[PDB]
Formats: structure tokens, sequence, C-alpha cells
């Protein structure tokens, strides 16, 4: 239709899975089809993102072929897109175009990687190579965000300690999630005393290396209704279970900082414009959103995010974390989801981060919340509308999607 | 707007330039802006394709970053897409899509590579590496197309010499183009004596390694006319040179052929599907098109292409080549463009083929024809409608576009 829903979700476990990137993508897709009450034959498109552990020419075609999608009796469009960690949401928006232009009625979206099984040095060499010509000292990506962090410290008066609060808040959410990689919550002293990786960024502030794959099935509602609407789940929690993609939007910026502190400038950042356009396209505002899946590769990223989507004013993101951190201590060490409805799964900090995959977890957790299937992390009252956010490179790509349970 | 045109075209030379992918791509972008009467500030998006010579994380983002597109006060969307050699046309449809959804007023499309400057061993390993798990012997890609060619011979009655006529016909087109890398046309027996790479594929039947970059600028017609359309060039050839993208369509298939041969089936090929939908979307037929820029990595590809787009019946593409070679011989032999209005620049075989770039040359050659600037290759009367076709992997991706000067 014009109204397009996420009618299928499937994912592997997370951590060190000892499978190839190809095994993961196929396994996740088989799960997603089972979840959608579909078979291989029902797909009319497939979008994927590159893997750092197993980089591959025409990655999506490689996946579709090895998985055994071929031969097929119908038209099947295949694409690979690279916007870094913004990818799974970029691909979500592309899936929307394919349905609305009717080049494909059903679209599978797959992201898969195994950057934990690949090894610490191999990962480091390939990830560092990814930022060649940047002039960033190793490790390059953390140093890139660190440089932006130091800039915020000088410009808005951000404090090292407000940065360090992010993994703590994330660690609290994570221990309520059985699959999250951080099972023991961190102390602020654990984080501040954790190894320095860069001048203002320590080890427990760094994204958590993991293997994992997620497959989504996007389709038109009326289409799904005619052919697949046989499942007998109550329609309450079915709308959130197969949510409407209300809007998707993107904006971008430089791959690496200018290397000159006096060259760093506010309009490099792109998250707000995308969020702004996603809201416009959905005819909604931030006050109608009650779950936020926000990209958090490093603390500076999540801080900029809450400002961007309109949870707090610009420049006040460190304070936003503090008010939640203080309330945590002032609640028996309990981070009340309903007062911090953000990344209830743990995010990249504490749930897991397989390179370009983990923005998918912002989507899967959002659906869990909307369908009242988020367990010990469940927000009350149940959100009807969610916002998800993906970030790529070093504040280089922003992707924002709005998921709503019903119209 | 509703009508979307290619308002800018820029390209480097071709051959062995000994330049980096970033320098090639940037120079192509600089030319395209000059050709479109725009500046960087007027660009609001950028799509690019991966480079084999200098593979780069978030390739499009890297290019835009080094080029100095950033910072920007407005939204600037950047994406990297991978459909192989089908890429530039795939991205073309995406670029129009971006305009029609109003996510971007202007879109740059870039393809750049240096697979000749990269070296024979570097190229051989990576092209072969690109097809791992295919079970194809080295070189992998020629062998893949080789199998499909042999299948054509058994199923449709194609002849070995009819394959070799493709480079002959292309060499004839190539000798009329100052920039084509093959300047002296081949004889049919000459091609057959070239070193074998595969059972039905010789050295001169293989796409010609080259360096080169091409940049296109996509924009809405109503939008462009108001702000940048400054110049008193005749309106005839203004519709040309800045053609309307009438349609874009895609279809896909496996990245590589099966382990047998008798499992190969006509619906593996996707050019037929892509062309039909492109024709449907444009409301035209093959008889309304008077120039064809067709992907010709190997003779079987051009043979399959002409059948697919409806220049000759299914299975009759090799014969189509024979009749053109014969008609040529009883005339010089001089290959008259109007009787074989296909790849007048020389194609991948004899003009050049930098990996994912050369579909850009189908666009530049189509534009040269539509704008009456193709010199000795110039079709008369000036074509009103062109079809361009890009193919990726091993019959893995098809993208087809129809370009018209005016409606």
């Amino acid at each position: 239709s014009q109204v397009v829903r996420i009618v299928g979700v499937g994912r592997t476990g997370i951590g060190k899975l000892h499978k190839s990137v190809d095994e993961l993508a196929a396994s996740a897709l088989k799960c997603a089809l089972v979840d959608a009450n579909m078979k291989q034959c029902d797909l009319q498109a497939l979008i994927a993102v590159p893997s750092l552990a197993s980089p591959q020419f025409m990655q999506a075609h490689h996946i579709a072929t090895v998985a055994g999608l071929f031969p097929t009796k119908g038209k099947f469009i295949v694409r690979t897109v690279d916007t870094g960690g913004a990818g799974p949401i970029t691909a979500l928006g592309m899936a929307v175009d394919l349905v609305r232009t009717r080049c494909a009625e059903t679209v599978a979206v797959i992201a898969a990687d195994a950057v934990l099984s690949m090894g610490s040095g191999a990962f480091a060499e390939r990830s560092n190579a990814s930022l060649r010509r940047s002039g960033l000292p190793e490790p390059c990506i953390p140093h890139g965000y660190d440089r932006y962090a130091q800039w915020y410290m000088s410009r808005y008066g951000l404090k090292r300690e407000q940065l360090a609060m992010v993994p703590v808040l994330m660690s609290k959410m994570a221990e309520r999630h059985p699959e999250a990689m951080c099972q023991k919550a961190y102390t602020l002293d654990e984080v501040l005393h954790s190894r320095c990786v860069a001048p203002v960024t320590n080890l427990l502030e760094c994204a958590r290396r993991a293997d994992g794959a997620v497959a989504l099935i996007v389709s038109g509602e009326a289409h799904y209704a005619e052919h697949f609407a046989q499942g007998k789940q109550e329609q309450r929690h079915l709308g959130g279970s197969k949510p409407i993609i209300a809007s998707v939007a993107e904006a971008s910026g430089p791959l690496f900082p200018p290397g000159s502190s006096d060259d760093i400038v506010p309009d490099i950042f792109s998250c707000r414009h995308a969020a702004r356009d996603a809201f416009l396209s959905a005819n909604l505002n931030v006050g109608d959103i009650h779950f936020f899946g926000l990209y958090d590769c490093f603390p500076i990223c999540l801080i900029q995010a809450v400002e961007a989507v309109g949870l707090c004013p610009e420049g006040k993101g460190g304070e936003f974390m503090e008010t939640a951190y203080n309330e945590m201590l002032n609640n028996g060490g309990v981070l009340d989801p309903s007062k911090f409805p953000i990344n209830t799964h743990g995010g990249l900090q504490c749930f897991g981060a397989p390179w370009e995959v983990p923005a998918m977890y912002n989507i899967t957790e959002a659906i869990a919340q909307l369908s009242e299937e988020a367990g010990d992390r469940q927000l009350t009252p149940v959100p009807k509308r969610a916002l998800v956010y993906g970030n790529g490179g070093i504040f280089s790509a922003s992707s924002v999607a709005i998921l709503i349970s019903d119209l």
C-alpha cells in the first residue's frame, strides 16, 4: 500500500556465535519468515549492508545466492547499501520506496556480521583502515568521537563524568535483558577507572563487539492481509507486533573530523534534520513518541541524540543523563524505564554491536515495547509510537524511522 | 518536480591515468558542476559506487569528505550502493526517487575506479576474490559468463564465431571515438586467435581494463530551469545534453551460475524483466528507441541484452550479430551506426571498463547522440529516445533506463 508495515522480524543470538556471516543472515531470515507466516517465494526484494568481518562484492546478492533464494519465478530486486551504522534504517526507507513504487510488494532487510569471532587485532586493523586519510590516531573511530567529545567539553561545557554516565545507564537497562552482553551493571567508578582509550573516552564507554544478524520483512498491510493474515494473535499487541513504518528520513556529514579543533562546526552534525523530516512525514511530534532507540557507539553519540530528537534542549545532553543518573541512585539504584524510556535493551554500550547491525536492535526493542513483549524492561503505559535512530561513520550518517502501533 | 533530468555530466579521460580514485572522482564531480551551471552549495545529495582499486569504507562519504562538500548548513544526503556494474543506473533511479519524494533537490551520482593503474595481479586477485564460494575457476567472472554462453549455444543454437563478432562490431565503433582505447578495428579471425581465458572466451572478448570517473547531476526540471538554466544554447539539443529520465527499473539474479548447466533457465536473466518494466513505466516499445547503450562485459551479455530489450527474438542475438557483421563486410567493411545503433562509443570491450563505472559511458554516449554531438558516430536524424542498460556481477543485477530529450 502507501501504508507499509514491518510484518516480519527475525534475529540470531548475540555474542560469539561461531558461525559465518552467511550462516547468520540465512538463519535470521528463516526466523523472520516464520515470524511473518511466509516462505522464500513471498519475497520480491532484499536489501543488505556490508560486513567488516567478511567484506563482499555485491554483498546482498552473495547472501541471497548462498542462502538459496534462487531460482525464483518472480521479479526479485537486490541491493546493497552502505551508510555505516545508519544502514539498517536506510535500508528500511528503501524498502518503503520499493513497496510504494510497487517494484516489490514484500521486502526483506538483512544485516549480518561477526566482528567478535574475527579477533581483536583483525577487527582493529580493518576498522582502523576504514578511516584512512582521516589523520586520526589509533584506535581511529573512538578517537574520532573522542575529538568531538573534547570539542563539546570546550564548547558547551560538557563534563567527562556526564559522558561516563552513559554506560552506567546502559548497563542498568541491559541486565534486564537476558541476551545483552553486559550482564553485570557498571559503577561510575568502574567506568572512570576503566582503561583510557582516548583522552576523554575509556574502555567501558566503547561499543561492545559482537556477532549477530537481524532480518526484517517489510510489506504492504492490505497485501499481507489478503495472503498471510491467518495468524490468531489478538489485534491488541499485533499492531505493535507488525508496526507501521510511519516515516523514514536521513541526513549526512563528513566521514572524519577536519583534524583542526578550530575547524569543528555545528552544521557538520545531521541527526536533527532527519528526525525533523521523519516527524513531518508522519504528522507526529516527539510528545507522541514513548520509546527511543538511539544509536550509542560512544557516549558523545547518545548525548547528541537526545538533544536532536527533542528530548532535551541543545547542549543539555550531559545534564539529561545526569538527571536520570541521580534518580537512579535516588531510587535504590534502579533506573526506572518510564523515566528514561531509552535503549531498554542496553544499546551498543551494553546489548551488543556487530559493526553495521546494531541499529536493528533499536528497531527490535521498539517492536517489543509496542507489542508489550519487552518483559522486565516493559514501559507502562505501553507506547503506541516509537522512534529509532542509526548513526554511521563519525557523525557522518543519520537515519531516523518512526514506528507506530496503529493509525 | 515531476519531470527529472540529468542536468550535469562530467568525466575524466580514460586509460592509464596513474591517479587515485579520490582525485578521479573529484575531477569528474568538478566537471559535472561546471556542465550543470551549479556549485557545491547547490548539491544536496551524493550517491557513489565502490572502488576496486581503492576500496573505502563509506566510499561516497569518503569522497564527499575529501572533496570538501562538508561542512554544510543544509541537509546533504550521502549513500553508497552496490549492484556492481549495474550501479550507476541503479543509483540513477534512486536519485530520481530522492527528488520525487522531495528528500533532495539535486543529486550527484558518481562512479570512479582505476583497475588498470592497480596492476594485473592486484586486479586478478580481487575480481576473483569477489566471487568466492562460486566454485568458479580463475579468472572467475569470465568463466561465469562463459558457462551462460555455452548454455546459449545448446539451448538457442548460438555459434562460437557469433560471440567473437561482438568485439569486432565494438572495435568498429571504437575507431571512430578518439578516446576509446581500441583504435584499430578487429577482424573476426583476429579475435579468435587471441589468448584463451575460457572455453568460448578469448582475450579480446573480455572487457577492457581502464581508469576513469564519471559524475552525473540529477535534478527536477521545474527546479533546475528557475535557478541554474542560464545560457543561450539552442533549445533543440538542450532537451538533449540534459535528458529526461523517463524510466528506471531493476531485476536481479544469482551472483554466480550453478554447478551444473542444465539447471540454468531463461528466467535467470533479468534484463528482460528490467527492460519490460522500464518500457511499461515509460509507455514505449523497442521500436520507439533509436539508440542503445548496452552493457557488454562479454559478447554473451550484449547478445542477451539485444534479445532482452527486443532488438531481436529470444535466442537470436548471435545471429543478430552475424547479420550485422555480414552486412558490414559487403560494405567495406564499414559499420553504419544507423543499422547497428548500439554502443557507438566502443562499450566495455573496446572503449573501456573500470569495474563498476562503465554504465556511465552508456549514459554519456546516449547524451552525445541525443544532443547531436557524437561526431562520426552521430545518428541522423538525431535520436529522441535512448535505452541504457547496466549489469552487475554475473547476470546478477540489471538496471535499465530510458532517456528522452523532451516529452
